[PDB]
């Protein structure tokens, strides 16, 4: 049993408009943490060009297809399980 | 011959995340004005879920598919021809 911890945390990025973005973390914890994503402290609502993925080894990703200036902001990854909670944050900037 | 004028101008809107947005203007002028779109004074870069359209009678539209919080901002429609320039603006807000 273990509360959530981040083995890989978010880091700032600056992309050009039209480029895809990936934000990746690696979380540990038992039971497996529930991982959710915020932009400017609001839930990230998925759509065809922005969505969350879970991969093996605790990898969790937020994918944005063809970045727009409005994607810029502060992104938070929240992790929760029965034994605690943890979060990390980074900034996405978008250039012309 | 005539400089650009707006017969129908932008107006503020507040949509829910996931809803489509249309911003419409009707421009007059001869030669036909060149119409371009800005968000927060930056060019709107088109992609599959955001693009500009021109229809008959001088109708010009900006379409956003499945609005996201980051689409919120102040949108400007710029019109230019050989005889002058005009612009109008409105705000888009996005609710959960």
């Amino acid at each position: 049993k273990a509360p959530p911890t981040f083995k890989v945390s978010l880091m700032d990025q600056s992309v050009r408009e039209g480029q895809d973005v990936i934000m990746s973390i690696r979380v540990q914890g038992e039971p497996k943490p529930v991982v959710s994503w915020l932009r400017n402290r609001q839930p990230v609502r998925p759509d065809q060009r922005r969505f969350a993925e879970e991969a093996e080894g605790g990898l969790c990703r937020l994918r944005i297809l063809a970045a727009e200036r409005g994607d810029a902001g502060f992104y938070t990854c929240k992790a929760v399980n029965e034994y605690g909670a943890r979060q990390c944050e980074a900034r996405l900037e978008v250039r012309g």
